[PDB]
């Protein structure tokens, strides 16, 4: 029982190759307790287990009352 | 019982080219209490496993009451 | 009983050629608790195994009463 490779190229959970050029002449944010995500953003992950988890979260406003 | 990979190449969960050019003259962004989401997000995953999960949240506002 | 991958070339959940261009002279956003996504958004899974869960939200807003 198990996983066997034998000889072989595998690629999971992968973010190789992103490319990006920007060009702004004039730019502005204004951000009031919320999330404002410019940037580029690159998450790669194999395996993420449990009950309840939040995995790559980007932009993200959890205000939760439970 | 299991997997086996003899001699294989496996692509699984993958972003692996992406290619983005922007030109913006003038811009302005303005957020209250929420999520904006301008750049690049790539995300790659193999596996997630749990009840009540999230995965992958790019822009996102949970505001939840039990 | 399982897999068995005996020379093969497999690409599952995969997302591995986008190309995009933007030109914007003036943009203007306003967002007030709300979820706003102008930027690329790449997103590859293999598998999600769960009750009740989120995979690969781009765009969401729950505000739920349970």
């Amino acid at each position: 029982e198990g996983v066997l490779y034998v000889g072989s190229k595998t690629k999971e959970g992968v973010v190789h190759d992103v490319t990006t050029v920007a060009q702004k002449t004039k730019e502005q944010v204004t951000n009031v307790g919320g999330a404002v995500v410019t940037g580029v953003t690159a998450v790669a992950q194999k395996t993420v287990e449990g009950a309840g988890s939040i995995a790559a979260a980007t932009g993200f406003v959890k205000k939760d009352q439970l």
